[PDB]
């Protein structure tokens, strides 16, 4: 059939919470059998969130295909079944170094390249090629209309629109609608600001999504509805919610998604929110609960650990355990000491990069291990435990990694150009997307999978260091995972733990919370029996 | 001292002259003694002018480092003895490419480059770099005030004026007054929105370049010095002039000068505009006219040979000749024959590129030399005239340049890399700028320059073949100029002529009107002596 | 049948001719069988023009019904045949004091007032007034896309937009698309800021009218034509023309009216502008030519006669005479003297109000009765016409008008209730719109209109003082035209002169170029037959 396209923007303010507002209607428009998809388009002069500092932006959201992301790829794939790629996410900066490489090429024939229509031509091509093969496409612009940052992005489905036609495409606008105590009532003229920032570049807005601490009325829905020449059931309260898993179900009460099915001819059956029901059935009714300390370097920002802490969120759904997380600063261990880490049922230490704070989560997978506390480690967090077991079981000493110290005797973790010996003797790039991994038979993830071969995603440089690995198994660790031709490995156990797992890739990445991730449900589960024994 | 920045900006419409009214302010006050220079903003995102068709943005204009620059620095050293080089023009693709490889590199440290601040920094370090050393800084903002591509520049040179200070810095708009016949009268409107979109933005104006097809009344400059909270003094009237070098005469009538000197407190004498009003003498007091005949490949746009149709009025000035210069479709020669060649008093073959046309200018290069009418080949200008002569003297049957006829089997022009011979044994990279080129004694030019060495600019990749030059030399063609370490053919002669010189560099642009070039004075010297034998 | 509505802007600058362009586009539609009317909304204060100086303004139109009105409602009549009213033009003072005086009186019930919707509903309900009982409504809206002076007029017709919807109404909006020598094309830069002006204010063009000093080519329509998201038929090119009765042919054969057929859903048949082309031929062939002075005092404007000036061209159309008008300072004529007005073929001697120059009118009349030349005079123009045959042929020393002299023994011009004689023995107010008027038989008016009575309109205060009137009647002076009850003096007529008449009224009013005007006519008419007994 013919593709259909939202455009979804907002003004006022930026954080709106655009992405997951465009991933609660594919959500809906997916559950009435339609082929829906998402993209997200972002300002930012950075080709790719892969140089961005994790404080900075939030985590690097990796797709199947290896592409560095921005994480509302991660609402995305939590929200709807098609899975995410490269295409679903481009900057500004992708466009301009595009544009460059066919300029210098001669690709444009000795024309003058202009930000009309060259630069919007680049933009409508991959708005475009994300979007073909589907219904419904909903396209995220980031940033807050009246900027200059977003109007090439703008002026780009400005001209999609003309071309493709009214019959099938929409522009939805979030916008706040604020209260204030001296009025005891919301106010609406910001929204009307900022729809005549969009008239005055060539947009009308078809939704007006209103954002607020409370429910906007219906009283100052009608003033918004008549301000913009729009029905009144075109304009939809979202007000702030404690789960975001509800937001599929107030915009379905209020007959959003059959209004677009409306505008667009698209005759499909009512939506079915049973799994979005039965998600919040789960998280309302849980039966005990745990609290689970998040020992890493990011956590001035905690998004820096987004999909991290939704996991494990997913794991209590499947648990009927409501998970309190609690972030601790692994520097506050190198200084104050394990005190720190009193009082905790679980123990998880995520990815990073660098050395700051490292020495003090080799000192927090020790305290885990030798206390019997669930351990779980991702990628860093793997590294750490190696590091640990190396040292104070194998008598390595300072056994560590190149990346921190690399004259080391003992780079237990390295490069594999670097693989060495303690004599120094030899042998005879950064992963990114979704690889094959074995399981081993008789260990502890080979039953919670329930397969023999999984998928996981990965965005590492260093390895263990197959040299010097030998010599830690026979202190008593356990190898449970190998990936490709090197066998490298891919995930660890300490055998005589109630719980211990530690992984190179980043599991975080395929949970979801209709279906959790069959890794962080057995953690949040160890962590509740740890919890019973303390009677 | 303290370096002060005039900003020049433009509304209404984009063709109202903003590098012409620039270049002439810098003359007044580089007339009074200040150190003046120039610069040019161009919001396109090519990297360099090397890329666009001559046909599209005009001349390539070159400097003394070997940059490709726009053709308003051609104007620049035209007015003002300060020489232009690679941090006097630069592009939104170059602001941009520099960017994108500082964030490839890691130089932002994993933050998010955003348009602000770091695009905005991006440009003023550019802005600083080409200013500071000088009294007086001229930054022209291409584009019109009201579009999206030139607001990254917009907003940058703001930000310099807050930092700075007003005491330093002057913004000069240019805008359109046009004439209504219903309303017999100048209209001031277009104006006042041009001069609101300059607030809407965070700039307000200080001076009032009104262009219009006659003098703006000081009526209506009055009302434009009331809607814009200026003097009237500092609304300046521009009407479209004859010549160009008018333009400072006009500007220091009106005290344009004073009230900038004022504004700086700058203490220095009034300006000295005798060699203008010199140049305008010469001009205007004419002897004898001529018709010059200029055969080439971009004629459909006259500003693809800007320096040249200029270099020739030039040569006018110093003989005392008007110069009616003929554009002449050399495509047109190779259809309809020799026949348009008629009623010239001399011909000029420009540069160029493509095989397309070079025929008819080989045929146009042989009717020059056989009819002893006076003759000036320029780079391509040049190997025509090689061409001719060793097919019509020499006997090489087909020569050809490698450019055009790669198998040919006298490449009498080619690459070094290619340099073979009609037996096709051998021997045992854009050429840009500035290089020294000896003369040899007894030549036509070795007289002309009246030097042993001279410097000229290049632009070209395709050289004279040495393999098969000795040939030609033996056929009668002469070598007058060679350079560097391969001796490389720059310029040659025909004897038994009465004015036949062609030359591999562009002699155009080192020609200015106040000190004219003696390759053109002695082209057009020669053609008015061929006028003259036709009693 | 659904009133449809075309709203007309304009951009860029002013003097775009906005109300030419709407006459001239109505011209058509009535062609094609179709009830069209037009409006004209003024962004001044004013309350109406009746307070706004000729000298400044223009000319003060006056409709059917007396009201004094702007004069691009004379453009409005000239080209189509329905009559203008009060309710077609109104300012925003009328609003504003409309609003004002609903509030006193308690017809908003003690709510607040404001701009939207109070201001604006206001608007809406004078522009339906106005177009209801019609197929076709044009509506002018005054001042330039951008301004504020304009913004509720801008909203106001948004709203109507929104509540008629796409299918009646249409936004035609004028642009100047100027010409630059450096770069020896068009530009249509400006166009592109304005139209974005109008998106500001939620307003989207339908057709765009391209103003220049030559066509706009074919490429930059185009151009214009996908920037502003409408058809290459939607934008009209409207170069300068040397005669505004060219443009309705210009815009048909540029489909401008096909396409308002077509967007409104109306099935008519093809316009017949066979009368438009029959006063474009006899413009641009004229047979004579002769020399029609003016002397009045609002000179110093042309627009201040804009009227007299078109119907008398209408004159030399239906004569084949190329009319040469002149203006003339009457004040002049006080100083330097009569030799100004030599070499005339005809005088006219416009109306208007104060003493200034009006001596110099007295003397410009009586060198048109006793040098034989032909001489019209338009209500001031008639009363110096009475004023010198009652001074130098009826012998009342310094007969004037108690307007300017109130005092005189002879007050021949005077209000009627100032009415006395030179012994000052009496007997036992703003007259507007159209009167009818008894015309005396064998007389030269009679001839003129061919009927008995005629009907004309009124703009003046100061009458024909009855009581002296047979006294100038019985010194050779006829009365033409009478009035009302009061048989008041309306027409006067020199016998034994080739061609004399005064009338109180403005006929200019009245004047079309598809039909003229009997008094012009006969007025041109004489001046070529003088031109050739020179
Ligand atoms: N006139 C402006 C001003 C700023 N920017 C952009 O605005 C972005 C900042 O967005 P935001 O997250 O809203 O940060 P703040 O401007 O600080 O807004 P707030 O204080 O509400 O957080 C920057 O990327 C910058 O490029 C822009 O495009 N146009
Ligand atoms: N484009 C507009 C629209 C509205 N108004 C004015 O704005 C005023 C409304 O004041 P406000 O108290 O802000 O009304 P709301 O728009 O309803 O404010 P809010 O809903 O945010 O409480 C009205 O008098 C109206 O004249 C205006 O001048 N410009
Ligand atoms: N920001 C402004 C400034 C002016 N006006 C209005 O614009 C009108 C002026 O009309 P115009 O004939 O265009 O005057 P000028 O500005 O002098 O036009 P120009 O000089 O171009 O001939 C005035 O009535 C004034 O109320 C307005 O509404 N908005
Ligand atoms: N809203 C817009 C529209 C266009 N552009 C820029 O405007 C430039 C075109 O400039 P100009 O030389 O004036 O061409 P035209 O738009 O065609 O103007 P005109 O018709 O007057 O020649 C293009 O580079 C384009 O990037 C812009 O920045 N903002």
């Amino acid at each position: 059939m013919t593709t259909n396209y939202i455009f979804v923007t907002g003004g006022v303010v930026s954080s709106l919470g655009k992405g997951i507002a465009a991933a609660s209607l594919a959500a809906i428009l997916e559950a009435r059998g339609l082929n829906v998809t998402i993209m997200k388009l972002d300002p930012y002069i950075n080709v790719d969130p892969g140089t961005m500092s994790p404080i900075q932006h939030g985590e690097v959201f990796v797709t199947e295909d290896g592409a560095e992301t921005d994480l509302d790829l991660g609402h995305y794939e939590r929200f709807i079944r098609t899975k995410m790629s490269r295409r679903n996410n481009f900057t500004t900066g992708r466009i301009y170094s595009d544009v460059l490489r066919k300029e210098r090429r001669g690709d444009y024939l000795g024309a003058t390249v202009q930000v009309i229509p060259h630069i919007t031509n680049a933009i409508k091509e991959r708005v475009l090629e994300g979007g073909e093969g589907h219904d419904v496409v909903l396209v995220e612009i980031g940033g807050t209309v009246g900027d200059i940052e977003s109007l090439p992005f703008l002026e780009a489905i400005r001209q999609m629109a003309v071309e493709i036609g009214r019959e099938h495409t929409l522009f939805m606008h979030l916008t706040l609608v604020p209260y204030m105590a001296a009025s005891g009532e919301v106010k609406t003229k910001p929204t009307q600001h900022s729809v005549k920032e969009l008239l005055s570049i060539g947009i009308q807005p078809d939704i007006l999504i209103c954002r607020s601490d409370r429910a906007v009325p219906a009283n100052e829905r009608a003033k918004i509805a008549l301000f913009c020449n729009v029905p009144e059931k075109a304009v939809i309260s979202l007000k702030d919610v404690d789960s975001i898993y509800k937001i599929p179900g107030l915009l379905k009460s209020q007959g959003l998604d059959d209004y677009i099915c409306k505008r667009f001819s698209l005759n499909c059956p009512e939506a079915n929110l049973s799994e979005w029901e039965q998600v919040i059935f789960e998280e309302a009714n849980p039966v005990s609960e745990v609290t689970i300390g998040m020992v890493g370097k990011y956590i001035e920002l905690p998004d820096a650990y987004k999909s991290v802490i939704e996991a494990l969120k997913h794991g209590g759904l499947k648990n009927r355990v409501s998970v309190n997380i609690k972030l601790i600063d692994s520097q506050d261990v190198e200084t104050r000491g394990v005190e720190i880490l009193k009082g905790l049922d679980a123990i998880l230490v995520p990815g990073g990069f660098g050395y700051r704070g490292v020495e003090g989560m080799i000192t927090t997978a020790r305290f885990a291990r030798e206390n019997n506390i669930p351990y779980l480690g991702i990628c860093l967090g793997m590294q750490v435990a190696l590091i640990d077991y190396a040292r104070h079981v194998a008598n390595m000493e300072n056994a560590n990694s190149t990346e921190f110290v690399p004259d080391c005797k003992y780079p237990v973790v390295a490069l594999i150009t670097e693989w060495r010996d303690e004599n120094g003797n030899v042998e005879v790039t950064m992963r990114l997307g979704a690889q094959q991994c074995q399981l081993v038979d008789d260990s502890l993830v080979r039953q919670l999978y329930n397969a023999p071969t999984i998928v996981e995603r990965h965005r590492h440089r260093y390895e263990v260091n197959n040299m010097l690995l030998k010599q830690i198994e026979d202190a008593g660790l356990r190898v449970a995972g190998r990936s490709g031709d090197d066998q490298l490995v891919e995930i660890i156990e300490v055998p005589n733990h109630p719980w211990f797992v530690a992984c190179q890739f980043h599991p975080e990445f395929t949970s979801t919370p209709r279906d959790g991730h069959p890794l962080f449900a057995g953690f949040v589960k160890a962590a509740s029996e740890f919890q019973k024994r303390q009677a």
